[PDB]
């Protein structure tokens, strides 16, 4: 046992509430906004050794990330930003920061009960993406 263990699973999004708002501040433009916001993706979460894999599938898109906790790696996100990407535990919380074009935005994810609990912020907007195990 290790890690990341209580996050490893497949898990399917139930609900979701002001994410409209938050890809709005991270710069997403309309259309994608509306294709993106009307996904419902599943996240797939593995571990191998010290790397984590983060799948998320969706009719939207399809990404994965692969990554060592507390190594930076450049990734190219859902909505096509080219960021650096670092990925910690913290007190149990996996949190994701990308930086981009002098901007800051973080990703949490959290076991809460038998729920993957996602929290996404940029300056004052935040948006709470419920996952149910698949
Ligand atoms: O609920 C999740 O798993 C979840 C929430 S945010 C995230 C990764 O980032 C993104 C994904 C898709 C679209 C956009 C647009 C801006 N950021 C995006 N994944």
């Amino acid at each position: 046992s290790h890690m990341c263990d209580a996050f490893v699973g497949t898990w399917k999004l139930v609900s979701s509430e002001n994410f409209d708002d938050y890809m709005k501040e991270v710069g997403v433009g309309f259309a994608t906004r509306k294709v993106a916001g009307m996904a419902k993706p599943n996240m797939i979460i593995s571990v191998n050794g010290d790397v984590i894999t983060i799948k998320s599938e969706s009719t939207f898109k399809n990404t994965e990330i692969s990554f060592i906790l507390g190594q930076e790696f450049d990734e190219v996100t859902a909505d096509d930003r080219k960021v650096k990407s670092t990925i910690t535990l913290d007190g149990g919380v996996l949190v994701h920061v990308q930086k981009w074009d002098g901007k800051s935005t973080t990703i949490k994810r959290k076991r809460e009960d038998d729920k993957l609990v996602v929290e996404c912020v940029m300056k004052g907007v935040t948006s709470t993406r419920v996952y149910e195990r698949a």
